[PDB]
């Protein structure tokens, strides 16, 4: 039975793991993005974006809360930088605020008092042997770009994203190795413009939007990449890549409509942005369904997404789910069910504070080798892998510290992590989401991510979890 194969799956990697068991040159980092954690939302010159606007209007944040202060990492990042070395992690992986650098998002006048910012910020983390990966694009657009040619469904956008990322590149790569052009696109085209619940906010053209949206993202990435590679990758010598996310998508049964649905479920999670540019087009199994409402690549844009694709590979990963093939219309498109319970009443795994975070390990293992097959045994880092507590504001602070799911959830995963470079697929790191709490998007600071608890009762206060001092032993090996 299906019950059976998956806990022989468990079975078979149990939940240990040491430093040794990865490479010694692994990288191990965490990650936060710019707009979750910095505040000084309308300091420095910043130009507002649109999570700004977003959380600002009542209803749209489950706590209503909003990013103006976040954790202040704005005024704290010394502080946050020490943190991250006293923990042992090597690399630190971040967004850059786009309107930091252009305000209005036009890319004519980079304001200095972003640039620098991002500089003291990078300068501290290297002081303290500590690897920046830095990520263009983690979903503040400046709110100017949406209002003016609304973001990312026009194709502009692709021209002014190049802009950002040269100046990025131009300002930063002396220091910066490792780029991270956009994160998850998929959220922002689906929960972005199909349903709403995500900045910007739209849901009026769901048939249309989302596919606008992934398009120009896709060539924003490859138009970054191109700018990296052709200005600045033979002086500067690090390497760019995108995160994006997957939920992995197990066969429901043996009929082999499961497994041709587990596959579309991948084709429209991953293959809508990654086959584009490895193969030049997107998934036949979207392209059937989808029909006029895909946009067509013009042979240019196939020639340059081609020569314009990844170095790496960033997968972001936290779930996984049973497909079961059924005869949101980006949902409806894909035909198909997910599922949780098996038939004996037992679920794939135990559910996080978010209401779609299941705790499967065995599907990251799974991705990571579905990947290395699909796209010919790219570099592959994680960028973000982890769980959340739920916290109201209500909840103990003593049972936010004493978060032995989240160290149960890092050892099971991490095993698989270990055993998938046993497979043969090339890791080259792994980031945790995240470093601290923070302001977790339409959730508000309901849902708490960070290995380090932050303190909205008394002063932002950081106070490292259990999950904290097990990394910190961990990576000391």
């Amino acid at each position: 039975s299906m019950a059976q194969k998956l806990n022989l799956l468990n079975l078979a990697v149990p939940p240990v793991t040491h430093r040794s068991n990865f490479p010694s040159t692994f990288t191990f980092g965490v990650a936060t993005s710019a707009y979750q954690i910095e505040g000084g939302w309308n300091e420095g010159k910043k130009g507002p974006s649109i999570w700004d606007k977003f959380t600002h209007i009542e209803g749209k944040i489950l706590d209503g809360s909003n990013g103006d202060v976040a954790v202040d990492h704005y005024h704290r990042y010394k502080e946050d930088v020490d943190l991250i070395g006293q923990l042992g992690f090597g690399a630190y992986r971040f967004s850059i605020s786009w309107s930091r650098i252009f305000p209005d998002g036009l890319g004519t006048e980079v304001n200095e008092e972003g640039i620098a910012f991002y500089n003291d910020l990078i300068n501290t983390l290297l002081e303290k042997g500590i690897q920046p990966y830095v990520t263009l694009y983690h979903w503040d657009l400046p709110s100017h770009l949406q209002e003016a040619i609304g973001g990312w469904t026009n194709r502009k956008i692709v021209d002014y994203f190049g802009l950002y990322a040269d100046a990025c590149f131009a300002n930063f790569g002396d220091r910066v190795k490792h780029w991270i052009t956009l994160n998850e696109p998929l959220q922002t085209s689906v929960n972005g413009h199909c349903i709403g619940i995500f900045a910007p906010g739209r849901n009026e053209k769901p048939l249309i939007e989302p596919y606008l949206v992934s398009h120009h993202q896709v060539l924003a990435h490859a138009t970054a990449v191109s700018i990296y590679r052709s200005k600045y990758k033979e002086s500067q010598g690090g390497q760019i890549g995108l995160s994006v996310d997957c939920e992995w998508a197990e066969p429901n049964s043996e009929k082999p409509e499961d497994k041709v649905a587990a596959d579309r479920r991948i084709d429209f999670q991953l293959g809508w942005f990654l086959d584009p540019l490895f193969f030049g087009d997107y998934p036949a199994s979207m392209r059937q369904k989808l029909g006029d409402n895909l946009p067509r690549f013009t042979p240019e844009e196939k020639e340059f997404m081609l020569q314009n694709s990844w170095d790496f590979l960033g997968l972001n990963h936290y779930t996984s789910r049973l497909i079961s093939h059924v005869s949101s219309n980006f949902y409806q498109a894909q035909e198909l069910e997910r599922i949780v319970e098996l038939e004996n009443g037992d679920l794939i795994g135990e559910r996080a504070a978010s209401d779609w975070l299941y705790a499967v390990p065995w599907g990251i293992r799974k991705t990571l080798n579905y990947m290395s097959k699909k796209y010919n045994h790219p570099p592959i880092f994680i960028t973000e892998n982890g769980m959340d507590d739920e916290d109201d504001g209500s909840a103990s602070i003593h049972d936010m510290l004493d978060d032995k799911r989240r160290v149960d959830y890092f050892k099971s995963y991490l095993a698989n992590v270990s055993q998938a470079i046993e497979d043969g697929v090339d890791i080259k790191g792994y980031f945790a989401w995240s470093l601290l709490d923070n302001f977790e998007w339409a959730q508000g600071y309901t849902k708490r991510f960070g290995l380090v608890y932050v303190d909205y009762k008394n002063g932002l206060t950081r106070h490292p979890k259990s999950s904290a001092y097990w990394f910190m032993k961990f990576l000391k090996g």
